[PDB]
């Protein structure tokens, strides 16, 4: 059937939509900057292991890519691969804007040179936001990028909106609000915070260490979100769009909740730097903060609005924050178990 | 003080070199007929630099040792930009983070001015445009400069680096590159007046345009470097002028009276004094978005503003290509 | 006690390096583009993984680097990190060459100007020797890489040499013949056929697909490797070793010795393109050739004189190619079992 | 017409390969000049943008141009800076040669390329003379990027079959050679000092042995070379050493001094025997003991599959050079 080009297939994202696209007919065909005989964890946990096929195609070599094009002829292209990590990103500036800027730009212009029919998605971000101008945010939201990921990713929203109002390509940008899922990769605060009270309790850590408790985010459920990505794809006409739930909640909100279904019953004492989460039923610290995990730029609050995204394409979010901090403490308790 | 010049051979560079000198800065610039015409050749220190490159630009700044880099280099053309899209966001975007991380990483007290565009504005979203207008850029070029406007705030609030970047609209001189509209104007009607060439087409005269005094623009630059604190500045005179003004006010220093006759396409402008069709309106340069800055932000806080008038900077460049045409094409 | 850097640090040599100098009293800090919850596997494998501490530094990003010498203030550099796949490098020629001859550079004028008295490490190969130009290959064999990987990598030998003649640094070039262990990734040879094999035993998998089965090979045991990368280092003067066992062997012998352990008896059929592997008990294809694992310039043979290693290092090689299959297959078969 | 592609077009090389191609009815492209007015070809050749230091740029020059043949001789040149400045130089002469056979082999992999390999990639010599089957052994960044591109030029020929070529030329020298370059040191000079405008010409080791070709037909050997139905990669030298001594004295004797040589190593001394002023010396500041790695080429395989050898000897090179720079010297720095 039609034919799809993931890049960051063995991501998060690339695995979820790999397994829709999987189950609309498509072929699936992959490229990764992860390698080795547990890359493909993800693949495998979704059981479509064996139904992907993974090409190399490195978002920094363009002549490689200009040869994945030629070679796939994919309908459609899905742009997920990127230096992925806020904090990194201030260590590696230049490395992060190549990867997440300019090989948005290698990517198409490939296409347009090789396959300039092929529908174009690229990934971008409500990190895009930044210092948020608008509360909530929507498409018309004035960015304000506050790390060099954010930058990064507002080059390659642009472009892509470029290319599609300059060229007619079939362009889209996804702004993609914070989504998570058991697949979600343990460098992020959500998966940091499940993955390390499952080893507390089963007493294989000590603590866990945070940065900025009161950061406020938007958290989805992401096999919904990457429901999002195809049907933004299937519209007659190509465009961008807010993907969020319209809902914020603390770091802090996230580890009570997250620890409760861990059996910790946590209580907060302190402030700032100093600030500690005690289990009440034993009085011990199981939460410390250490400025090593703060931005040197923060990024307070983001929430979404995600209307335009029900009248257009009727996508609405369906897991709710609570479910969804069950659903990755429970398969995090069961992996420490096993 | 030491001052850093990248794009040291453009209208910028050079106007930039020449008031740096006159305040008595040491001035290096980074690698002309500009600078000669200023007669400041002699007195610019050249340096090798390449922004497509990193490990070249830190032992530049090691080397130099500045106290101030203002970043004028770039592919600073739309229509290149369509066509070498990459370049142009490799010097225009990445170029500007390459100097920042140089900076931060062997000379991080260095002050940073990051030479910003008005056609970040793009597709505008309020008129006229403040700091505080959201960008749309409209080509490579314009979403390259927009990476490098926000990489060099993000510098300023990530590590309190001083980094400032100005949003420059429209500025002129007689040292504007041919390339460009002004120049081509002034320098096609001079030709007309000494019958060189026939005839000037151009795209359509309704065309609006923020237009200032290069000069002035990096005196706004230097002013910006010199306050307790960065920040970022629109630098315009908030007002427009069409293309159709522009060229009737040409005209008139070259000693043409045009009448206009015809609208859009049909548009031609006819000498009263000879009768001669001198202007007309191309298929090629002809497009069926107000560019206009509000400076207020420049005047509460620099005390900057406009000071040579738009009849005055038309009249600036014409007298220049008249002696140009003069010079070069005309027997004595 | 004494600080080492290893670069690469999760990969095989990595980990037994740590490994190695955790037992020596170092300690122990490592920069690796392997991240997220199985990156740090093989450090869990040998038990070391809370006794390194893990730096992000990218051999693409100079300034990341001059900084993670200036935090880490190394005593010793081991160099590891490499886009280290062969066939892959003739698909993204120009990243390969960044990260596996300019990386190597960054770091020696990083060390130049940040600590110059730091001891340096270059993970060189026999890759290097190519289409060999004597035989047995020693440190003075002219070399003739056959791969963008080969021709980077001796880019990287070189200018390792010429910072240690030019500025009296300590720098070493380890010319390492092809190593393995249960820790091999699995994009190489000698893990995917024990990997596979072990998969195809328990019906996980069909068949084991190759490329060239006629390529000769001097394969040693790993742990013994990393030992003479730290005994280089120990010495009164820097210099280069070539570090082998002496012995060659086929991609054919390595796959009907792992086979047979595995429980396979192999019957070669057919010739080059059309040759396979078939269990003299069931009749079934074990194993086929494709066209897509060649490379479009191979490396016939090769096999090291590691005697100046022996007599400056008192290095030598103590596990046969016998033992590191059996090794290699017993590991699959358990983990797999499992 | 044949359509050629030269990078360096501004360099002593690039000047005299455009020169050639040119009379071979080519047209001629240079990436991007006073050796090319010099050569009353400046206008004859369309100068165009490129830069090694980045590959999108290269990819879309060889679109636009579509080449017949590639030559490959923009370089960072000089040890000293590449020292100073290695990773860059590694950029320009390692890694830009890799971005144009990755552009060729991507857009057009029929084109022909040469690349300009040198004498400085053997360093520490491993044998004496060398040939294409001496071992190298580099001694500077400068060195070790040029064996880089010398190598990846082999493996794009190999693994690809490309018609791709490694030229590892020995020292040439003309009119057109920079004055950063002893040759021109000496006969710039001397010409000086004949004309009253200087006293002394301060050099190093007057023992010090070079293989001198002269550069109009190296540029010869590249072009042919590139015209065989099979690329391979050469030697191009003269296979003879001469001493600074005797670059100097057959200089000198052009210049109209007579030089008698006085003393040994640092301080030997050049005396003119018709004066008794010593015309030349030598200076700490230049100096290095006896070198025991001879730089000296074994250009037989390019006699005997080019049909390649000198033509110019080394008397006739020396002359060609004074020659140019005593005019030179009398038409802009002494009155009429
Ligand atoms: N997850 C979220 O809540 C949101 C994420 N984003 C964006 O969504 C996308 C996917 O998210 P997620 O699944 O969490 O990301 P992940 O980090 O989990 O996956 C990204 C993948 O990209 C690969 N990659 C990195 N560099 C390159 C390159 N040079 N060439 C080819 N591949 C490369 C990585 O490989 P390797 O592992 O080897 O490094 C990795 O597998 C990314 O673009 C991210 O920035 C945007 C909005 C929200
Ligand atoms: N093993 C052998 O038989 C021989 C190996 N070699 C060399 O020895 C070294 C180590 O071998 P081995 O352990 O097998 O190699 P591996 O591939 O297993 O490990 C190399 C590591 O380097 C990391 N890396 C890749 N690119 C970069 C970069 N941009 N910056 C920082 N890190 C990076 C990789 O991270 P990631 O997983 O994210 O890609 C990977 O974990 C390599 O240099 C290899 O080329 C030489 C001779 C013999
Ligand atoms: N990654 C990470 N984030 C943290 C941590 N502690 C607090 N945070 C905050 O949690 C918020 C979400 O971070 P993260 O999950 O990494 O995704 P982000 O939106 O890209 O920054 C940010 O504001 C962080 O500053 C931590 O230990 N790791
Ligand atoms: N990687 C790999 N190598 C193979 C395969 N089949 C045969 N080979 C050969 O096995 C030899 C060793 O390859 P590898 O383990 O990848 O290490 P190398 O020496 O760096 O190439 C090479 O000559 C390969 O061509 C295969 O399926 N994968």
């Amino acid at each position: 059937g039609k034919r799809a080009l993931i890049t960051g297939i063995r991501g998060q994202d690339g695995a979820y939509l790999a397994k829709l696209l999987l189950e609309k007919g498509y072929e699936v065909y992959g490229a990764d900057r992860r390698s080795g005989e547990f890359a493909s964890w993800r693949l495998k946990e979704l059981g479509i292991e064996n139904d992907v096929k993974i090409i190399h195609m490195d978002l920094l070599e363009f002549s490689n890519i200009i040869r994945t094009i030629e070679k796939v002829q994919p309908d459609e292209v899905y742009n997920l691969a990127a230096q992925s990590f806020v904090g990194v990103s201030f260590e590696q500036p230049i490395l992060t804007a190549e990867v997440d800027a300019i090989g948005v730009l290698r990517i198409l212009e490939a296409l347009r040179t090789v396959k300039p029919d092929t529908k174009f998605y690229q990934a971008s971000t409500s990190e895009m936001f930044g210092k948020v101008q608008e509360i909530p945010q929507t498409e018309k939201t004035p960015f304000y990028p506050r790390s060099p990921y954010a930058v990064a990713k507002l080059f390659g929203h642009w472009i892509t909106v470029n290319y599609r109002e300059a060229y007619n390509m079939f362009a889209c940008s996804g702004i993609l609000f914070n989504h998570e899922s058991p697949l979600r990769g343990i460098e992020f605060v959500t998966r940091k915070i499940t993955y390390s009270l499952a080893r507390i309790k089963y007493g294989l850590q000590d603590k866990l260490v945070l940065g900025n408790l009161n950061a406020k985010r938007d958290w989805g459920y992401a096999p919904e979100y990457v429901e999002a990505m195809w049907l933004m794809m299937q519209q007659p006409e190509p465009d961008d769009y807010v993907i969020a739930t319209g809902e914020t909640h603390t770091v802090r909100e996230f580890v009570e909740k997250a620890a409760k279904i861990a059996g910790f019953d946590i209580e907060w004492v302190g402030e700032g730097i100093n600030e500690k989460g005690i289990d009440r039923n034993t009085g011990k610290v199981i939460v410390e903060v250490s400025e090593e995990f703060f931005r040197p730029a923060e990024v307070d609050i983001l929430v979404g609005n995600p209307e335009k995204a029900m009248k257009k394409l009727g996508w609405k979010p369906r897991t709710t924050f609570d479910e969804l901090v069950e659903i990755m403490m429970e398969a995090d308790l069961k992996r420490v178990r096993d």
